[PDB]
């Protein structure tokens, strides 16, 4: 009878699958793909990032509910690099 108590999900951690920038936004005066406080379910965006010399977006690959935006718009990332945290 906790937070899990069944089925469990335990919050996950989008690590760039490629190296080059992630972002938030499509702009700056732009909507946010994934609002602070919002649900995600398999096959909604979460963020980009760029590679490839082009974007390249971010489906959650796993349902679940925001936790901690550790990349900020525009923000490099890496390899094994830690994105966004998801609950």
């Amino acid at each position: 009878m906790e937070a899990p108590a069944a089925a469990e999900i335990s919050g996950h951690i989008v690590r760039s699958p490629m190296v080059g920038t992630f972002y938030r936004t499509p702009s700056p005066d732009a909507k946010a793909f994934i609002e602070v406080g919002q649900k995600v379910n398999v096959g909604d965006t979460l963020c980009i990032v760029e590679a490839m010399k082009m974007m390249n977006q971010i489906e959650a690959d796993k349902s679940g509910t925001v936790k901690a935006i550790l990349v900020e718009s525009g923000q490099p990332v890496e390899f094994d690099e830690p994105l966004v945290v998801i609950e």
